[PDB]
């Protein structure tokens, strides 16, 4: 669909058969969601913000279903204030910018 | 024109008589920029990211040109690491999200 920007972009999301909201971020380069319990071993990773940086785990190949649409690709998990989802995922979905 | 996120969607914009790159960001409620010099009275204000929060000053009507487009809001100036449009300025342009 076609998303105005007068709200925060906020989808739903399906992972682990569980919905979650999160936020369609066009300033992220990865996908970063809160604290929770994901399969297989995982990695470290460093990701800075505005404040700082923050110490994530990293999971590769996860299924995650945005909007009716799936994708399939790495997720970071770890202490941030919203789940956001970032370029890596938005690419295989489609999404673009227009104006 | 239509952008893809392939790569980060940064843009030149023009402020003050001055050109500099930022970046589209959706997942910014404001729009911050990085230290500088701007005409007006200003208000502190504290703004939270990845990371924690960082303090910067709010100026208000402040005019700005973001790829031939202009729009008029409000602006931050702080220890930002680049520069970012907010949605306060995205939805001034026409800007939204499709897949
Ligand atoms: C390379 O690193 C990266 O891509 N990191 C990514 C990142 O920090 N992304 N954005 C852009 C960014 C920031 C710093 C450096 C580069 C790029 C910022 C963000 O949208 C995420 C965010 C954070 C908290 C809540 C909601 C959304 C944000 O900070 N939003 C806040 C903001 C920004 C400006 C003015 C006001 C406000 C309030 C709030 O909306 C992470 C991997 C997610």
């Amino acid at each position: 669909p076609q998303i105005t920007l007068w709200q925060r972009p906020l989808v739903t999301i399906k992972i682990g058969g569980q919905l979650k909201e999160a936020l369609l971020d066009t300033g992220a380069d990865d996908t970063v969601l809160e604290e929770m319990s994901l399969p297989g071993r995982w990695k470290p990773k460093m990701i800075g913000g505005i404040g700082g940086f923050i110490k994530v785990r990293q999971y590769d190949q996860i299924l995650i279903e945005i909007c009716g649409h799936k994708a399939i690709g790495t997720v970071l998990v770890g202490p941030t204030p919203v789940n956001i989802i970032g370029r890596n995922l938005l690419t295989q979905i489609g999404c673009t910018l227009n104006f």
